[PDB]
């Protein structure tokens, strides 16, 4: 028993991290097969970031200007191309540590592990959710760009995120591995609005089920609700509307606990309207939304 | 910016995990050099756990009864010995993935990363603190025993914990890598009292400094306090007494923020006496105590 914000084991991703330097800018890159993926702003100086013309900046660069270092050995760059906001550096050596992998674009509300890196070296790993407004509440400092987000299914690493920037608001923005930003963000030093964020309702309900499984049941009540009644409450508290798709994914947790989804919704409704009254759920004094129904099942079943 | 419960990258530890089976019991082992370390209860059946005589149970076992599997290949066991609550299985092959390592006994209040494993395979990684009462609030299921806790300083893995059991209260108990339990616990299926736990005061203060560095400053007040006045408040709220040793370790954070330790103590005092008033600090609605001053400095400086 016990419930933790658990990240995937980061080993398969650590073996892919490299350092990419271009001019005086250094960041992290991801070496998979014979390609190194990194944020395209590696070609900019701080001065270029105000309004970069990446196409023009990249034209001044040749393969030999991109210094790629894996551990202590240098990689020979034989090709370079820009795909959206990422650069793909073709190297003459395939990464011997390349795991089975896929590039996936995750949906808002889904979770993933981030391996924060500096100078191509891993510093830490943490679990987070892609917010409904397509930002992540990460922990990243200058030089962390190129650090990636991922999920693992047995031996396959699904890379879903590459870190690019921090908004003036302190939240983080990045791309999928094809360089497409999640959200309306652009890789430019300009104040950018992240949308109104909302709470991931299906994840809070999944976490309430995890709480029941682990013994925290004080929040269970004698009430039930409807999807429409619950959504009136969700609207008021900036929770994303719950759909039958969300109820369907909660099926296994509802079956395991014997608590109908709408009954769990009524508990969530009372928690929203009354607060926690100074109590905690799974060691938290707020409603946690960074665990999907799949994460709860995985953690509660010990999937390796 | 941003502050997360960050774990160390688990790669160096993943390369050490093996599966140990003895009779019908299977758990995790740690393969370092030519030795596999695992909980000694691997030799027990569920029936033996009520009151095991480990010395007598181990005498019925030979090297060939301990099946050690690393990935898909079998390890040949050439020696076995019991040291406190761990078995050391000498194998004929040194682990090629053995990192630079040390065995350390951590102090209560210190933090570490846990790589939860099942059947010798890693499932997840999370950061936790050794509680003042020598329990850990982990996330472990049956079969997780032998999963280890560790810290990493550049290339050296300091193993500090091996998971053994879950108390009837839902908290976890284990040993150092010499098999000495942290706390008064015994590896037996008997109800065991964990002491009264307390909040790790120096860690909460470290986390309040991390909050200031990251922009959360609403809790800062115009007050100061003394060590004696603060400790009267800590006593009342089951916080560990703050000592000059704790103030000394908080020096770097106090210097970085310009907030004297006793001034931060006065903010903590007001938070203890008034609560959070429905507000949050670093995304938490309670006072977090699982980040040491060293963790705050490491995360806020990007040490790899
Ligand atoms: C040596 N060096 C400096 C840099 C550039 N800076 C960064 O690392 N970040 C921002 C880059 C950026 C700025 C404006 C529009 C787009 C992108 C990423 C970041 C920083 C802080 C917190 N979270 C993320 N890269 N390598
Ligand atoms: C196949 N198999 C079964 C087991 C035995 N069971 C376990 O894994 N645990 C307890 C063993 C134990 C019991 C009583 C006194 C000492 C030790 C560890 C645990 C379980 C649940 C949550 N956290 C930790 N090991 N391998």
């Amino acid at each position: 028993s016990g419930f933790r914000k658990m990240a995937f084991p980061s080993g398969k991703v650590e073996g892919c991290m490299v350092q990419v330097t271009c001019g005086t800018t250094t960041l992290n890159g991801l070496w998979l097969d014979d390609v190194v993926y990194c944020p395209r702003h590696v070609i900019c100086t701080s001065e270029d970031m105000l309004n970069p013309n990446y196409e023009d900046l990249l034209i001044r660069k040749s393969n030999h200007n991109f210094l790629v270092q894996a551990g202590n050995v240098q990689l020979r760059v034989i090709g370079h191309s820009m795909q959206n906001c990422v650069l793909k550096l073709k190297v003459d050596t395939a990464n011997p540590k390349t795991p089975k992998y896929k590039f996936v674009r995750i949906q808002p509300g889904q979770t993933f592990s981030v391996l924060a890196c500096y100078n191509g070296s891993p510093s830490g790993v943490y679990q987070c959710a892609m917010r409904p407004n397509f930002t992540i509440k990460g922990s990243f400092l200058n030089g962390s760009c190129g650090s990636v987000g991922f999920n693992i299914d047995y031996d396959c690493v699904s890379f879903c995120y590459m870190h690019h920037m921090e908004l003036p608001t302190g939240v983080h923005a990045g791309t999928d591995l094809e360089g497409n930003f999640y959200g309306p963000f652009v890789d430019r030093q300009t104040a950018q609005a992240a949308g109104t964020d909302t709470t991931i309702t299906v994840n809070v309900l999944a976490w309430l089920y995890a709480a029941v499984i682990n013994g925290d049941r004080w929040f269970l009540n004698r009430f039930t609700t409807t999807l429409n009644d619950f959504n009136l409450v969700a609207m008021k508290y900036n929770y994303e509307p719950l759909t039958q798709d969300h109820v369907d994914i909660l099926g296994p947790l509802s079956a395991q606990t014997g608590i109908a989804v709408l009954d769990m919704c009524a508990s969530l409704k009372e928690l929203l309207q009354n607060g926690m009254n100074g109590r905690t759920i799974l060691g938290s004094a707020l409603l946690e939304d960074e665990f999907t129904p799949f994460d709860v099942v995985r953690q509660c079943s010990g999937v390796t």
